[PDB]
């Protein structure tokens, strides 16, 4: 029967029964809601604007209404109300779509076809495999389906890109911008991002580190307070890193038994300026191992920093390097070693600097380095603090000698088992202001200069250390004002076949100040005797020094002391044989051989006694 | 029997038997039903659980109020409890009447119910909006495309972050972590791509995208890029106290146009007094740079800022009235320092400056009026010189003889400079220890040059390799010159014009050819125009191979006198019988060169005696 | 028929054709058949696709499971794949049994099904929690209100960051990115702010945010806010190795009462000995504030701690037994240093505290009992003085005959300072080397007092515009001072007091009236009270204009002795017969005042020879 049918469908769509009516073509649609189409058996709503007079004309299994008026699909206005038939089976058992409103499931959930109809579907297919889904494809329908693709965009990593974000929202701030939560998220690189785990040796945080500087991203921090093991060697660091450690809580550290094992190298492509590679920035971290390694390797490189790093057990070796600092850290068991034999243009690295760190038994082994500095650090025990060596060498004439500044200021040099400084090869260096006490478990000087010229060695105490206070030897040209040598087990200060050099006040001998002393022996000596033009000059020697000055000045050496404590100013004296051969005008001479004082008389041109008459 | 079909047809539709399905009648017993049908409105609802035996139906109105026996329910109410809803035919476009709580009207192929007082009446062209707003009482949205259509508006228009809530380390409990919104704490950071900044070399204009920012009260403001931030508006005012922190020295704030007046920022104080200075802030770990050169910061009354691993390309730094400014871990390439001070107009004088652990090439400082600039543990490459400092007001008035300030510069290097490394005017109370110099070359320059200075000490420094003197002093005086080494530098080591009252005391002067350059020095130190006054020369070690060790004056009158320096003759008291001194000390020695012997003043007889203690003939 | 009419109902619900729907009959094939309906139980059901002709029924059970054969199908997990559901009457709060899968029970006006065991008798009063739970194997909820009540449950609640997955670089694939979840990447930093800290002026104690943050295991905290965060909560102690940033310089942490015994934070090892110190943080980029003067931090038995770019004002910083203390780029305003070592009961001793590139006014430095204090590169100004030094363990035993330490005091300015700039007791092996002093004017004070000095040097520094001497030295020992100028001071250049073998070499005296202050200088170098020996002054030029420019006794037994010094004669060996040096160096010099001659020492006979060669 038509009226029950009629009936039922109006029940359906809450319309009254009055209100429906099947499509024949010839009828007045005005008034009515539903139209069934009893060729299909589909009702479908009809549009509001329906004028009395308007005649229907064809309806198509696409559900198009040609009336009189215009035209209108009806499955497009179903769906725009969600009405709509779920199609028996589902996209693996294919189907055929013929209207807007027909729903097609593929694994519990439904999708309507938004492209041309009709829409074959062939068993086996998926909504990405017969036009994909978005605007003029598949579109998915209702409850199941919004909730799995929900789940699915908030667990596979999509989501933060499709959130937007605005700095400072709700409140309007002009000029902030539209970005993602995503990119947000992305201002920042932890090394956990790439898999980076404090969690002492189960992670290998080398390969986080490779991936991570892969990715092109450069600052990286560390967010955990334990140990990232390292376990893969020779990690290239990019140009410009920069690892931040979690306030000096974490350690990158070494837990093999391998002392070969490096953990990270920069690599320049050659020897010349434009070669070098730019370094970066370690800070805020524990870099360790529990066996001694070179902990970086760095070849060909320039502007390296290292601030507030714990380095223990691992030594940082440098080969044809150019300006690199460390500033506030602490060294434990670790070396620095510079090099420049790669350097094969001009051989020579420049420019290592040391302030305010602390370091225990790390030496600072620096060759063929220009203007290495160091200034208000402590440094403290180990074999020796800081060596300079020169593996150049042989110079052709004129050149006469090869070498190098240091730089060593206001720092403390204490308990060194060797010598504090074991300097060859210096060259136009300034030291001033330092405390050495050194040498004293291997007999040793507490400084040791062997090889020096036209340097500046100034202000600087020397005291209780295992021999002399300092050492020159093969010094020339050079100046020593204002130093203090305390309290050493052989001698103040020595030098070995030296020339040309000025020694001018402070001060020598022991004070006995609680906390260790020797009672020193010598304040200045010229060891071998072999020294020429060494000039002392107004020296304040403790009156208890067994030998205040060994030196010899006699008229040809050019050795001469003027107003030091104890010790007589140098008097021009010798045999008749031995008068000066230009004397200045009045040059008083004690003649040895005559036994009298005589002076040079310019005018005469002859030696008088002081009673007027020529002698000789 | 068309009621029963009708019955079962509703059965059907709610899920229900058939005979759990009643209309409605006056006076009906409605226990046991599931289903009610209205007749008149041709609307069916689901009754509520529990109407026990005996409830009679009495009136069902439009808006689907029943009433009964034991009181009333709104099944349009229920309705929508269950989600069981009708959806009219029209839209709001078209207009309708809504009569009861689940009657839905479309807008847009999204659906919504009223839940205000009924009926409601919409008119043609009305929108949940226009019609009573969207919300509790008013119209509230019901489901797929409505749920859809508003998660996707939320989702992408920027309201999401702050309606996700947050707390520190869930899931677990941590004792004091406070609840936030995810826009909070996203908003814990700035980076100037939040205020449209990108390092897309030029495209983009960052210096408005820095106006912007700072604007909304940022100060600590972050670079994510590698790549060249193109700055093109000029004149950007810092505000008190910023922070500028670059991608690990990678990125570059860069001017790429070609007007040499260009300035990327100022920083500008209310005044002159102290209280007036702008508290500066920090550059960090970025490249400032430019294609030509520019003044790429003006500062005007300003107080305490830093630059710390900043690389300076063509981009120099001017302060005029600046209190305390720290350049820490610098490169400066083609970057100068320029401080002035005449815009303090109360004492005109600008203070530290303050350089450390720099590096420069072609990169001079340069401070007029400035007390205190500080220079340590700095390397000073090339360029026309690199430390020069002056003094505007030349300006003394008797008491007063001179006027200038103290520079401090320690255990730097300064090296193949064109001109003078140290171009000093008005240096006082200066201190100057422990540096290198090799200067000068490519003018025929020396290596530093004070030019009027007062009261300073210039200690333990090597000059070597310079273009003329190593040093030379003009107008200097009270100054004293201790342990410095002067080698290899091509006219002299040390040179004073018109000075008065040094001392020059050990250090050395020769040349020692080491491998690297060295010029044949022939002269140590010279009193190059012969009119200086009270210069001591003490224990100085000279080359013996040096032409001329000393060039000085000492005769009597000059207060210059010489005193153990090898090589040169020390100042011996020798003159004619009419010069001996009028008040010796006791036991003077002078060499009578009219007699030709030495004798001695005698204190006790008050005469001049031989060695053999006569007195010589003397009026 | 009724079944007819039926079958077209169920027809029009699916969306299917009249003939497409079939009551279940046992026996019947089931294959072309779309719907299926129940008589007994008067439920339909959609039917799977593909059922193959002659499958013929065997049951249908109250559960929907159809069984025919060629094996079973559960239509009630069809009919949910297919969001086909039956609402049932009534809700949880009333009861119900649950038969079949596509039942949903209402509950708070959301759905439920139930994914378990069926049946399922829900009693009355129950809510889904109570009558199984939700989630799978249990009641799942369906639809549009529940999906609206969970969505905004979840993001209202705290859990959404954590269910969010996040990974790096999405959507580019980046090799070796991790996925992480959105809660972890947010907590990758921490602010003050998510332990309750708020910069509002005293409303919010942040005393306890601190307690709490640091507690939670956090160690680097971050200050969001540019305002004052207000601190009422005393003496919270902090972890090793903290890290508290500021924004930029812009907020304050500070104290608002009136207790100057209010100390904001303390840091606390558990014993005197090295293994026992705890290891400090750093505090940077912010203002340390109180309005009256309180002791901000209390550290004891502590080592490694950092003040970078803070702003004291009012707030000084007690330390007892401390070890290696950096203050760099700091700011002090009446905020003292103060540091002690009384509390190491082993050796009563501190070590380093180091301050550089500081800025101070009204805020000394005071260190007792403490090692290497070293200044570098710092402008004081202003207050009672700059720094001191003191020893608690003055007394001591022989062979020991002093105790002290040493002060490393670097190119640093110090300026305006009321009484001393430098007020130091007890300085052995100390360097001074490069600063400028200009103190004491408004007490009449010394611009620097030295006062117990053993074996230091004191090396090219200005004293200028001092209120009585620009340097005093009292019982100072074996020291050298070199290149030092003394100018334009009230009452003197430089004074010792009861001192024994000083170099005083170079540098110059006098006043150069530089405009900007100065007095005319009356004394250059004085031995005050004429009791020094060993005093030795070597080349030194003076002002002509001096009224005094030496005052020492340079007779022969005083060992004091002045050479080249500008307007001050030469020391020459002379004296009685009684006093003729004995022993001296052969052809040594003397004025024999007794005799009225000079006299030459010969060595080999022993006796003193007059010019002419005749014992005297
Ligand atoms: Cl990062
Ligand atoms: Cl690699
Ligand atoms: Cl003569
Ligand atoms: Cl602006
Ligand atoms: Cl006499
Ligand atoms: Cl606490
Ligand atoms: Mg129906
Ligand atoms: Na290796
Ligand atoms: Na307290
Ligand atoms: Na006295």
């Amino acid at each position: 029967s038509i009226e029950v049918n009629k009936q039922s469908i109006a029940r359906n769509f809450g319309v009254k029964e009055d209100e429906v009516i099947y499509f024949t073509a010839g009828i007045d649609l005005s008034g009515f809601k539903v139209i069934y189409d009893e060729s299909t058996q589909r009702a479908y709503s009809l549009p509001f604007g329906i004028v009395s007079g308007t005649t229907a004309i064809s309806l198509d299994e696409r559900a198009i209404l040609t009336h009189s008026a215009g035209s209108v699909d009806l499955g497009e206005l179903a769906v725009s109300r969600e009405e709509y038939v779920t199609l028996p089976g589902s996209f693996n058992f294919g189907h055929t779509i013929n209207v807007k409103n027909e729903l097609l499931v593929h694994d519990d959930k439904k999708y309507r076809w938004d492209g041309s109809l009709p829409k074959v579907v062939a068993a086996g297919s998926t909504p990405d495999s017969s036009g994909g889904v978005g605007l003029g494809a598949w579109l998915s329908v209702g409850d199941a389906a919004l909730r799995a693709e929900l789940n699915t965009k908030v667990s596979d990593g999509t989501f933060p890109a499709t959130i937007k974000y605005k700095y400072g929202l709700p409140s309007v701030i002009d000029g902030a911008i539209y970005r993602t939560v995503q990119d947000k998220l992305d201002d920042f690189v932890f090394l956990e991002d790439f898999g980076g785990k404090d969690d002492a040796g189960s992670t290998d945080n080398s390969i986080a580190f490779r991936k991570a500087f892969a990715s092109g991203a450069r600052k990286i921090r560390l967010r955990g307070s334990g140990v990232y093991g390292m376990a893969t060697r020779d990690i290239e660091l990019p140009a410009k890193y920069e690892i931040i450690g979690n306030a000096k809580n974490p350690e990158i550290k070494y837990l093999g038994t391998d002392t070969s094992f490096t953990m990270f190298t920069l690599t320049g492509s050659g020897p010349a300026s434009n070669q070098w590679k730019q370094g970066g920035m370690f800070r805020d971290l524990i870099i360790s191992s529990d066996v001694k390694i070179n902990w970086m390797l760095g070849r060909h490189v320039q502007n390296l920093d290292y601030d507030r790093v714990f380095f223990y057990n691992s030594a940082t070796v440098l080969n044809n390097y150019h300006y690199v600092n460390f500033t506030r850290c602490e060294r434990w068991g670790s070396a620095f070693i510079g090099r420049a034999d790669l350097n094969t243009i001009q051989f020579i690295s420049e420019s290592p600097k040391f302030h305010l760190c602390f370091s225990s038994g790390s030496p600072i082994d620096v060759w063929d380095t220009a203007d290495l500095a160091i200034t208000k650090c402590t440094m403290f025990a180990g074999d020796y603090a800081v060596r300079t060596r020169v593996t150049q060498k042989q110079v052709t004439a004129p050149d006469l000698f090869a070498g190098y500044p240091v730089l060593i200021t206001c720092s403390v040099f204490d308990a060194v088992r060797g010598h504090a400084w074991d300097l060859e090869g210096s060259v136009y260096s300034t030291i001033t202001g330092n405390l050495v006490s050194a040498g004293r478990d291997t007999n040793s000087h507490g400084a040791y200069i062997k090889g020096g010229r036209s340097l500046s060695l100034t202000g600087n105490v020397f005291t209780y250390c295992g021999n002399y206070g300092l050492v020159l030897e093969d010094v020339q040209q050079s100046g020593f004002v204002g130093n203090v040598f305390n309290g050493n087990k052989t001698g103040g200060l020595g030098t070995l076949a030296c020339k040309d050099l000025s020694i001018v006040g402070g001060s020598m001998g022991t004070t006995y100040v609680r906390g260790g002393y020797y009672t020193q022996p010598v304040g200045y000596s010229d060891i071998s005797s072999n020294s020429t033009g060494i000039l002392l000059s107004g020296v304040a020697f403790d009156e208890a020094l067994t030998t205040k000055v060994y030196l010899d000045t006699s008229i040809t050496t050019r050795n001469k002391v003027i107003n030091c404590s104890g010790v007589p100013d140098t008097i021009a004296r010798g045999s008749t044989a031995n008068r000066p051969a230009n004397p200045q005008a009045s040059y008083q001479y004690y003649d040895t051989t005559l036994g009298i004082p005589i002076w040079w008389n310019s005018v005469s041109g002859t030696w008088k006694n002081a009673a007027g008459a020529d002698v000789h």
